[PDB]
């Protein structure tokens, strides 16, 4: 089997992207964030706290004749940037363009915190990480990549985010239509329980390429492209009037200014990002300076290739015996 689903922009500069899931029987239509940066299926719900729910489409468990309660399971999750939620768990069918899985995992929210319920166009988040990091109680659950697996003509899903545009996550193929040149794969460790490679090394815009081994996480759901200090001093050095302000919490700089493309190593070769990728507008509504796309990851303890990354190409996630990761430019 297959599935290709349609990923689509939250808003204006790409902080997120949504693809629509559905789940149970009758379908309901829910807009998740698939991130391969965690393994938790979890959805705003019926069972949410009334006041965290703000526009946001819910799951609601007893309309579902193919529900069932995953008895005495809980979950809770806290991510990166602060956010959190927790809630119980039910099993039910769950389709993502055309794939379907029956008793996946679907971690039902009691509680989610302020920045999830200030988003009313993301419904769930989808965790396409490695199962090790889910975090139901007493009883691991897998993913929805995990469960598909065995089912998929190829042991597969891809990534192919667009800039300002529409993009699509795949399951179970590589559509070579979508990509130009070759894909170059590169190790994975798993031992953390993400997708975590290491990168060859790096230019800015027209410079030479420094070759020096990055260690990070390939992540469709961190937005920024987080690396180490003197990588990202190297870059905003060559943005005139860039700076690091610790009011607004990393590097800004002048809207006025032309940002330089930077290029990140996979293997032998070569993926670059368009400066205006790495543009993410206004500081605050009306503001002259602008928040960069590449930030400093000191002090998250991993380097993180996000969106900013990530939507420069297409990406195979590749879940083998032995995973890999493949990248190429498009």
């Amino acid at each position: 089997s297959t599935g290709s689903a349609t990923t689509t922009p939250i808003d204006s500069l790409d902080d997120a992207y949504i693809t629509p899931v559905q789940i149970g029987t009758p379908a309901q239509t829910l807009n998740l964030d698939f991130d391969t940066g965690s393994s938790d299926l979890w959805v705003f719900s019926s069972e949410t706290t009334a006041s965290e729910v703000d526009g946001q489409t819910i799951y609601t468990p007893s309309k579902s004749t193919t529900a069932k309660l995953l008895s005495g399971a809980t979950w809770s999750i806290s991510y990166g940037d602060g956010s959190s939620s927790s809630g119980d768990v039910y099993t039910d069918t769950v389709s993502v363009g055309g794939l379907t899985v029956t008793g996946q995992a679907v971690e039902s929210a009691k509680k989610v915190s302020s920045s999830f319920t200030e988003d009313s166009t993301i419904d769930g988040l989808l965790g396409l990480a490695f199962s090790t990091l889910n975090t139901v109680s007493p009883t691991q659950q897998k993913t929805f990549f995990d469960n598909a697996k065995a089912s998929l003509d190829s042991p597969v899903f891809t990534a192919d985010l667009g800039y300002h545009a529409p993009g699509t996550y795949n399951f179970g193929f590589i559509d070579t239509t979508a990509y130009t040149g070759s894909i170059t794969y590169t190790a994975v460790s798993t031992k953390q329980g993400f997708w975590e490679w290491t990168s060859t090394g790096y230019a800015v815009g027209s410079g030479t390429f420094k070759s020096t081994s990055i260690d990070g996480i390939a992540d469709t759901g961190t937005t920024l492209l987080y690396l180490p200090a003197t990588v990202v001093s190297a870059y905003w050095a060559q943005v005139s009037g860039a700076k690091s302000s610790s009011s607004v919490g990393g590097y800004v700089f002048p809207c006025s200014a032309t940002l330089p493309s930077f290029t990140f190593g996979v293997g032998s070769a070569r993926i670059v990002i368009p400066g205006d990728y790495i543009d993410f507008g206004p500081i605050s509504t009306g503001s002259s300076s602008c928040f960069g796309g590449i930030q400093s990851s000191a002090g998250i303890g991993i380097n993180i290739f996000g969106d900013v990354a990530l939507k420069a190409a297409f990406v195979v996630f590749n879940g083998a015996t032995t995973p890999t990761l493949g990248f190429a430019s498009k």
